[PDB]
DNA sequence: CTTAAACTTAA
DNA sequence: TTTAAGTTTAAG
């Protein structure tokens, strides 16, 4: 199983032979929201249609697809003993919300998604980066990952747009798998629900939806017209299957 | 996770 | 003619 280059939350890395189990066989796979892009990264499609919403992410995924070399000898110099201190990290904290230069914050993302706390990715109201120091011992470099990343992106594009205007990309030999943010145990729960309007619509199109959220009562009324399967809260898998 | 600041609401 | 209580946002 190969690992994602980023640190992402709800990485969807121990439930791949699940939802791998669950996804049907397409010439395209369709990720509206593709966060660390797990699912991306071990399955085996011809191609692939990945979006987000967050720019610096898709930013990030074309740079490291079209200048890899370049980019990981760039990065690579980030991960350093001496770059290991709240100081400097608050410092580059501060150049990534200061550059307009796409290639210095796709490479400045990287570090501070490494040496900042639990990898998380946090904005304020102007967009501005406001994630704290990490305080890690010895954070990894994802030299083997992002090498990998960059191999597979030779067949993927990359959308920064919202779920909806993903979805519609869909073809007929594409297949959708979606992982949105995880509903109640920002993402809002008219979108939540919009998001199942959608894969109803794209179902009666003969296209394949997969669907993975939280197992909850509001999630299985979301997702009530198609085949639930509940995971080991448990996780429910949501499969929009067309009836040829 | 927490506290603090920013901002609105009520009466 | 006012300000404590609430709601949202910022950030360690
Ligand atoms: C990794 S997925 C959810 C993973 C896991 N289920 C969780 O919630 O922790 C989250 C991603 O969806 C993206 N996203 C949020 N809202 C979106 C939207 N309206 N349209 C497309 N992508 C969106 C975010 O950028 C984020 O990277």
């Amino acid at each position: 199983k190969n690992r994602a280059f980023l640190k992402w939350a709800g990485g969807k890395y121990p439930l791949l032979d699940d939802i791998k189990r669950h996804l049907p066989k397409g010439e395209c796979l369709v990720e509206p929201f593709v966060g660390a892009g797990s699912v991306f990264l071990n399955t085996d499609f011809s191609r692939y249609i990945l979006a987000d919403i967050n720019s610096d992410l898709i930013s990030l995924y074309n740079i490291v697809k079209m200048r890899t070399d370049e980019y990981v000898q760039a990065a690579r110099e980030l991960f350093v003993p001496e770059t290991n201190c709240a100081e400097v990290y608050y410092q580059f904290r501060e150049e990534f919300n200061k550059s307009q230069d796409p290639f210095r914050r796709a490479v400045l993302f990287l570090y501070l998604n490494r040496y900042g706390y639990n990898g998380l990715c946090r904005y304020n109201l102007r967009g501005e980066f406001n994630v704290p120091f990490g305080r890690y011992k010895k954070p990894y470099f994802p030299e083997a990952e992002l090498y990998h990343f960059a191999e597979k992106a030779q067949n993927a594009f990359f959308y920064c747009e919202s779920y909806a205007d993903s979805m519609a990309r869909a073809d007929d030999s594409s297949v959708v798998y979606c992982d949105p943010p995880y509903a109640p145990l920002s993402f809002t729960l008219e979108q939540q629900a919009h998001l199942a309007e959608i894969a109803e619509g794209l179902v009666e199109r003969h296209i394949p939806v997969l669907i993975s959220n939280h197992d909850t009562m509001l999630t299985r009324e979301w997702y009530q017209r198609a085949k639930l399967h509940v995971v080991k809260v448990d996780e429910l898998l949501a499969l929009y299957k067309p009836g040829v």
